């Protein structure tokens, strides 16, 4: 009862929140208060105390297969009746979600922001002193945020940083722009897209390349780079057609570019201008030849990623004679007819047409 | 066919554009242009030559029962061939959507704005004739209910004549004068002047695609037309009188509950407050704060009165309605034990169990709960 004066500010990965309430009043590590919490959960009016963790790690609410729904309920009354002025506690929890990306990477929600994959480091991370402490470490690329040359791996003697071995993970120029971009600033050479799309497209550059100087060369010519990468890869795989010479089926014509940039992770056309510009170069040139873009072979399974269906509306659309039959697994229909009924009967307010060119 | 384009306007309706391009190309009436356009689509052999309408009120893509794909594809061919400079016509078109409104109302989309279906006028549309007399082009706000007064001249929309023959601009042309007789034709003013995007009065401001859902929410609760006087009065005492009506209605069906104080469904404890404010048009509760404060009441009032709110019984398909999932994904929650139970229709789950479930498994970047941490 009555944890005196919850102080803190934003930008924290919730692990030092228990450390900052540990350094008050005189207490060793966090095993006592962490037992006295789960003892208080074992106390009055509670049902899910058995799975609240024991160690330095695992306070994370995705570390168990099925105590995810028990950890947030544990975290519900862990702020209200144990703090004077109950602080911003909920929302700091790095949860899991139902979302994915196109390269089949697991999405993960912190409070509004999505990391590329729930794999990144989880162990043996660098750390810098004189804050309390950070939000952004235990990740791939978040190093300095203004003050540089701070890696701090502890080859010399014990207790360099003055905290008390709580978080303290230590064992015995283009990088400054991207570090300020992932921490959140103005970043004048970059088009100011939010952190769900910031980390959402770092893996999109990591997925197609299989590198901070190779990072910023794609962003120094940002109104030219995506238009140049789409025009030199469309001439690839044209002499390798499958039927006779043309009318190429699925997976062979832009099967990597189109199936790698859709819903990463949210379907907004205001910020994710990749989806609007790939729609531009593919459909500023609608009918070039007989069977070049529109007159191709498409399937209804890869059509519901744009149409937003669950294979239940197709039994009421093709029998109502909107999409003319020219069947679930065959490359039957065409790209030009499926996209146009999407524009005619499957629009939205933010996932719509009136956000790309012309501005 | 070579056509000269008129001056573009962002607030011009779709039907009036075919009328004002029939005026500058020498037509007596506008239906003669629709017959010549169908002949032009027949010559170029584009797929819309079977179902191109020669009638003015069915030129919209939602009027076609099965040829909306043939309608907008012909809109793409006319935008790039018969004009010297391509105009913006897809923003002028009115296209359907799969996103529904509460409880079962469909919706339609024009440009970057989603309109309701129950407010769509299936009858004759009124007119402000002095806008047709000075400017000559009509507005797109006349196609849907709620927009009663003009936001530019503060004058009411005149529906019919003094004799009985109503005028509509879709037939005779937009000079504004009838066919048969052919004669010259604060709260309501409040709800007029923050529809076209005007950000000046303390009535609440939304991206006005979401605002029509706020108009549609007012008609579903009151079960009448979109009232204007109490609409200003309800938002003048915002958000103080909102939570009182929430409190007086959860007191209502609990004082007059039929079964008991427990073993109840969430009907007759949240009957119309929960099922009538879900999808307007999306649950992004920073925008539609009618769900951001409803799900604020669902957070701060969980575990009082010996779990009176945490013993509301639910079935399986309410998770498909609320939490945006399917019935097959619920069976994955049972086999790998993330959801713990205690068939689709049978009532088996619990409320404090399901509220802490979607903060851990069913929270997207758009559908967050952190968006109102500074409101309560």
């Amino acid at each position: 009862m009555f944890l005196q004066r919850p102080k803190p500010y934003s930008d924290e990965s919730l692990e030092s929140f228990f450390i900052r309430v540990a350094n008050k009043n005189g207490y060793g590590d966090v095993h006592r208060f962490l037992e006295a919490t789960k003892r208080f959960l074992q106390d009055i009016d509670h049902n899910g105390y058995q799975t609240f963790p024991t160690d330095i790690t695992r306070i994370n609410p995705y570390s168990a297969k099925n105590s995810s729904s028990a950890r947030t309920a544990s975290f519900l009354k862990l702020a209200q009746l144990t703090f004077n002025e109950p602080p911003e506690l909920l929302g700091l929890a790095i949860n899991r979600t139902n979302m994915k990306y196109s390269p089949s990477t697991s999405a993960v929600v912190r409070g509004a922001e999505v990391f590329p994959r729930s794999l990144l480091r989880t162990h043996s991370i660098p750390c810098c002193p004189l804050c309390l402490r950070e939000n952004g470490y235990a990740s791939y690329l978040w190093h300095f945020q203004g003050y540089e040359y701070c890696h701090s791996h502890n080859v010399p003697l014990i207790t360099t940083c003055s905290c008390g071995k709580e978080f303290d993970y230590r064992v015995s120029e283009a990088a400054c722009t991207v570090s300020n971009w992932l921490a959140g600033h103005e970043s004048k050479p970059l088009p100011n897209l939010p952190k769900s799309y910031r980390w959402g497209l770092v893996h999109w550059w990591m997925g197609i390349k299989d590198d901070h100087f190779s990072f910023v060369q794609f962003f120094s010519n940002w109104p030219r780079s995506f238009h140049s990468i789409i025009e030199d890869e469309v001439e690839f795989n044209l002499e390798h057609a499958v039927v006779s010479t043309s009318e190429l089926r699925l997976k062979d014509l832009l099967g990597r570019l189109f199936f790698g940039s859709i819903r990463l992770p949210e379907r907004n056309l205001q910020h994710n201008i990749i989806l609007g510009e790939l729609l531009c170069y593919l459909e500023n040139r609608l009918w070039q030849d007989k069977g070049l873009i529109a007159n191709l072979k498409m399937n209804a399974l890869e059509a519901t990623v744009m149409l937003n269906c669950s294979l239940d509306q197709i039994a009421s659309m093709v029998e109502q004679r909107i999409l003319k039959p020219n069947d679930v697994t065959d490359y039957l229909f065409h790209f030009g007819d499926i996209f146009c009924l999407w524009l005619a009967e499957f629009q939205s307010d933010e996932f719509n047409r009136s956000f790309y060119v012309s501005r």
